[PDB]
Order: structure tokens, then C-alpha cells, then sequence
């Protein structure tokens, strides 16, 4: 016989496919880490060496895209002892994360972008999709190449810049330095084919989003580039984030915070406020604090259970919404052409199998592919 296993053909059949938009019992043909077919009832012999897998009675949706992870570690806000460790591959793949955006937090003295870049690339080699934000709470930003615009532009894995405002751990940035920073991220993005966003870590200051509004006055960076996070950290601020989302901006809610506005409670209030889910994403801020990624899947579950969101609508803030905000071409959605980043769940939404770019990451709910030193 002839050898065709080079194509790594795999057919996920008979599952209740949510892409996230609720389709029916659809089949998904995968080849070379790519979804090459999506139409109910596909032949188990349509292609040669095809690893056919029976997912009858199971749910099939896109893997999660988590855009807030301290990949190489974080913390340190209470001495060097509080410096959290780096993130383990299995930790991510088990929480159903197939695409992630790394970043640095408060500590930008013992944590450098070159290391994050390195960890991001190491992750991509191991099986998942990783990107990173340059800078840290600090403004002006400590970059790799000398300027934010240059980083976003020519460093292949940088998709935008991060920073921190209305927080007691900022660098006390002024509107000009802030505006300039975002403008560089925006221009850089265009030159590099990157979303060129600016993610703002929100603190507990009364000022809240005022700096983000002040910025809009002093420059012309589209509001579709300014992403505030941890908006659910205090109610007064959350309320403003909603108003900000009502103006066309997107808001990021961290699943690692459970009060005063819980994650689900957050995604929920937004809908009630009348915000298209498109402008709402959910991040974990994993390995921060030591934060974990369990709360991502838990926010989906609780959304479908405790609140009255549907499986499809619950998934959005963790997939398509995120994908559409960073312009992560080929992700967060199951269609021919897109990447075979998949999650096999039980009817009760309990991740059983995980697929990343075709390769199988989680077999029995436990990763079967791990980082080099786990
Ligand atoms: N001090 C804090 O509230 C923690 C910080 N917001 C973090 O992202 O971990
Ligand atoms: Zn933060
Ligand atoms: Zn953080």
C-alpha cells in the first residue's frame, strides 16, 4: 500500500457541533492541522489513512483563546518569593486553551519581553498557538527593539502593547505618553499585520476609564483598539466599562476575579445592558495573583447552568469574540480553512478531549502531550 499518514487525516463524527453558533450533529474532517470539511455525515473512507473517531453524544466546539496569561511567570508584588512560576503546557491544554496571548504584569525588572517571546515560541513548537503583548504596567514601555511601534511591527509574535492605568502600581503615566504608546501599537500593527491593540490593566482608582477617554481626545487611535481588562474588579468601574462597550469598544472580564462582579455575572450584565457579545471577551490572568485557568471553563458552565445563556452564546466571549478582536485569522471558529483547535465535551460541558492544530493534547481529560520538563 501507499503511505498517506503524512496528512494526518482525522474525522470527528457524530458530535453536537457548536462553532460556536449551534449547528446540529455535524462532522469535521481534519487534515494537516486544518479543518478541511464541515458538513453533516462525512464518509469514514472519504480520505485514505483517516483516524476516524466516534464522538456520538459528545459536544464539539472551538478551543479557548485566553488573551491574558503571564506565560513566563508574574507576581513579585511582595518580594522575590512571590514571583510565580512559568506556565505549564498541560495546564493550558487541560483548561481547554488552544491559543493564548502572553504578557507581563507589575514586575518588569526581573521579567523581560525576550523571555516571554522565548516562552511564546516554545509553546508554539510544543503544539499550541501563542502570541504576546510587549511592555508591562510600566509606561513608557520597556520594549525589545527600542520602541513599541517597532516591536509590534517587526517582532513576529507581538500583537500589541500592554500597560496599566488607574492603579496604585502604575508608573503614573500622563495622557501624552499614553496616547503615543497606543498610536505606536496601532501603526506597528498595520506594518506587521497585527491587531496593534493596547491592553489596559485596570486598577481600583476612582478615575477608572477616564484616562482611556482622555486618550481618545488627544489622538485618533480607533476605540476598537483600546481594551481595558479586569473591568469586573469594582462595580463603579464595571459600570463605566459597560458604557465604554456601548460606544463600540470591547471589554475584557477576568475569570480570576469573583467579586464584586463575578465572571458570569459580568458577561450576563453586559447582555442585559444590550451589548453585542462580540464586544465582550473573557480572560484568565492565569499564573498571576497563583491564578489558574479552571475559571475559564467554569464561567462557561455556570453561564449555561446558573444563568440562562446558551452553549453557543456562552462560548463566544472565549472564542469568536476574542478571535475577532485580535484578528486571530483562522481561530475561535470551526469552518473549512480555520485551524483544527477543538474541544470534545460531555453534554454537561466537561472537556474530555482537546485538539490543537490537529494534534491531540488531552485524551481522558488529562493532557497526553506535555512541555519538555513537566
Ligand atoms: N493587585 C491586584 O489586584 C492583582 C492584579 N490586578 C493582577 O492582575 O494580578
Ligand atoms: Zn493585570
Ligand atoms: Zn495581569
Amino acid at each position: 500500500m501507499i503511505d498517506y499518514t503524512a496528512a494526518g487525516f482525522t474525522l470527528l463524527q457524530g458530535a453536537h457541533l457548536y462553532a460556536p453558533e449551534d449547528r446540529g450533529i455535524c462532522d469535521v474532517l481534519v487534515a494537516n492541522g486544518k479543518i478541511i470539511a464541515v458538513a453533516s455525515n462525512i464518509p469514514s473512507d472519504i480520505v485514505p489513512n483517516c483516524t476516524v473517531v466516534d464522538l456520538s453524544g459528545q459536544i464539539l466546539c472551538p478551543g479557548f483563546i485566553d488573551q491574558h496569561v503571564h506565560l513566563i511567570g508574574g507576581g513579585g508584588e511582595a518580594g522575590p518569593t512571590t514571583r510565580t512560576p512559568e506556565v505549564a503546557l498541560s495546564r493550558l491544554t487541560e483548561a481547554g486553551v488552544t491559543s493564548v496571548v502572553g504578557l507581563l504584569g507589575t514586575d518588569s525588572i526581573s521579567r523581560h519581553p525576550e523571555s516571554l517571546l522565548a516562552k511564546t515560541r516554545a509553546l508554539n513548537e510544543e503544539g499550541i498557538s501563542a502570541w504576546m503583548l510587549t511592555g508591562a504596567y510600566h509606561v513608557p514601555s520597556r520594549t525589545i527593539t527600542g520602541s513599541v511601534e517597532k516591536d509590534v511591527a517587526i517582532i513576529d509574535r507581538v500583537i500589541g502593547v500592554k500597560c496599566a492605568i488607574s492603579d496604585h502600581r502604575s508608573a503614573a503615566p500622563d495622557v501624552y505618553h499614553l496616547a503615543n504608546m497606543a498610536a505606536e501599537s496601532r501603526v506597528g500593527g498595520l506594518l506587521g499585520g497585527k491587531p496593534g491593540v493596547t491592553v489596559f490593566h485596570m486598577g481600583d482608582s476612582k478615575k477608572a476609564l477616564q484616562p482611556i477617554y482622555d486618550l481618545l481626545e488627544n489622538c485618533d487611535v480607533p476605540i476598537s483598539k483600546l481594551l481595558p481588562t479586569h473591568v469586573n474588579r469594582n462595580v463603579p468601574l464595571f459600570e463605566q466599562a459597560l458604557e465604554f462597550a456601548r460606544k463600540g469598544g470591547t471589554i475584557d472580564i477576568t475569570s480570576s476575579i469573583d467579586e464584586p462582579v463575578a465572571p458570569a455575572e459580568g458577561i450576563a450584565r453586559a447582555v442585559q445592558a444590550g451589548i453585542p457579545l462580540a464586544r465582550v471577551t473573557l480572560s484568565s490572568d492565569g499564573n498571576g495573583s497563583v491564578a489558574g485557568f479552571e475559571t475559564l471553563l467554569e464561567t462557561v458552565q455556570v453561564l449555561v447552568k446558573d444563568y440562562d445563556f446558551s452553549i453557543s452564546d456562552a462560548l463566544r466571549p472565549l472564542t469568536s469574540s476574542v478571535a475577532g478582536f485580535l484578528n486571530l485569522t483562522g481561530k475561535g471558529e470551526i469552518l473549512p480553512g480555520n485551524d483544527a483547535d477543538l474541544l470534545v465535551m460531555t453534554p454537561e460541558l466537561r472537556i474530555e478531549q482537546v485538539y490543537a492544530r490537529g494534534k491531540l493534547m488531552v485524551k481522558d481529560g488529562k493532557a497526553c502531550v506535555k512541555g519538555t520538563f513537566e
